[PDB]
C-alpha cells in the first residue's frame, strides 16, 4: 500500500530553511526574518531586558 497523505494550513508566505529570492523583488526576498513591527529603546535611562521575572 505504502498510503501517504500530507496537509498544510494556510499561510501568507513564511518559509523555515530557505525561500527563492525574485530577480525583480530580491530586496523582499529573507533568508531569516523577525516580526515586522519595529521598536527601539530611547529612554537613556538604562534600558535593561532579563530572561523572566525568575529565571534563577
Amino acid at each position: 500500500e505504502a498510503s501517504v497523505r500530507y496537509i498544510t494550513y494556510p499561510a501568507i508566505d513564511r518559509g523555515d530553511h530557505a525561500v527563492h529570492c525574485d530577480k525583480a523583488h530580491p530586496n523582499t526576498c529573507k533568508k531569516k526574518q523577525a516580526n515586522p513591527y519595529r521598536r527601539g529603546c530611547g529612554v537613556l535611562e538604562g534600558c535593561h531586558r532579563e530572561t523572566g521575572p525568575k529565571p534563577t
